[PDB]
């Protein structure tokens, strides 16, 4: 915990020219209609714009406390919205072009923004959502379940139980959730597309998730203002706010960013709705 590896922190940002940037974002728009089984990997730089700091950016939580100083909150967990790139990963998944969402964070922003939880791994936990010990049953809660490291809440189960319920939210030495973790492999292996959109990738095995696409010839993009453990092993690398790939990703797709209608869980995936017809790409 006070030892605890916290990475590389603090790394320069690099920004592809505006050309270099206009050229990559094209390239990621095929090879996402070029793709049967397109997986995303979301980590802190999807939140930064909500006014949720990240952990290793230049004012990253972990950074910050590395040179003595305090990240900064321009919100709370509760009075936090989704970003246009939480938005554009909703509207993704309901024309069939996200096939899953696998998110580090535990900012409980792809919940909200009415992300269908059946595609959606949340590796690390979620600030909302609390879990029954005995059942297993989860409650999403409209504030921040107010303990951290699998804690008793103070709550109990009231599924027609009154088991403790207790926080999501992995401490150091807590290994992932069996079933999120194991559902985050099964679609990154059957993947032909990795997506990786604000996380420097640097949390095993989260992070290594992405390398498992490679596998049998997947693709892998990792969207990123700074370097990343797996620069290497990516097709392409898009240095940019995710906001600015996302929107230009969209807008080259003909999709809408949807409105947020506020805070709104949603259980289970819809089928698909209607996208555009492909582009000739050859
Ligand atoms: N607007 C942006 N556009 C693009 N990239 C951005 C933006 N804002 C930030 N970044 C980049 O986004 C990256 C975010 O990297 P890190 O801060 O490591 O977050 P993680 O999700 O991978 O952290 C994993 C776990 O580590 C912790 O211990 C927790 O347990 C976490 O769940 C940076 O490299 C930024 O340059
Ligand atoms: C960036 C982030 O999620 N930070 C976080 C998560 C739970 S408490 C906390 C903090 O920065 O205090
Ligand atoms: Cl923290
Ligand atoms: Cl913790
Ligand atoms: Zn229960």
């Amino acid at each position: 915990p006070f030892t605890a590896d916290k990475g590389k922190c603090g790394l320069p940002e690099i920004f592809d020219p505006p050309e270099e940037l206009e050229r990559k974002v094209w390239e990621l728009a095929r090879l996402v209609w070029q793709s049967s089984s397109v997986v995303f990997h979301t980590g802190a730089g999807i939140s930064t714009a909500s006014g949720i700091p990240d952990f290793r950016g230049p004012h990253g939580v972990w950074t910050m406390e590395e040179r003595g100083l305090a990240p900064k909150f321009d919100t709370t967990f509760e009075s936090a919205r989704p970003t246009q790139t939480h938005m554009a990963l909703v509207q993704l998944e309901r024309v069939g072009l996200l096939r899953f969402l696998v998110s580090q964070n535990v900012d409980g922003l792809h919940v909200r923004s009415g992300f269908p939880r059946d595609k959606l791994a949340e590796l690390h936990g979620n600030m909302f959502v609390e879990e029954c010990a005995k059942c297993k049953t989860q409650y999403v809660r409209d504030t921040v379940v107010g303990t951290m490291g699998l804690k008793a809440t103070g709550r109990l189960c009231t599924v027609a139980c009154r088991g403790e319920l207790r926080d999501t939210i992995l401490d150091w030495e807590d290994s992932l959730p069996d079933r999120d973790l194991a559902l985050a492999d099964e679609a990154s292996r059957n993947a032909d597309l990795s997506i990786t959109l604000g996380t420097s990738l640097q949390i095993r095995p989260s992070g290594n998730l992405p390398l498992a696409t490679k596998r049998r010839g997947g693709r892998l993009v990792i969207v990123n203002l700074q370097p990343t453990k797996h620069d290497r092993h990516a097709d392409l690398r898009i240095h940019g706010y995710v906001d600015e790939v996302m929107t230009r990703l969209m807008k080259h797709l003909g999709l809408e960013i949807p409105a947020w209608d506020g805070p709104r869980v949603l259980e289970r995936a819809l089928p698909p709705l209607p996208r555009p017809p492909t582009p000739k790409l050859e």
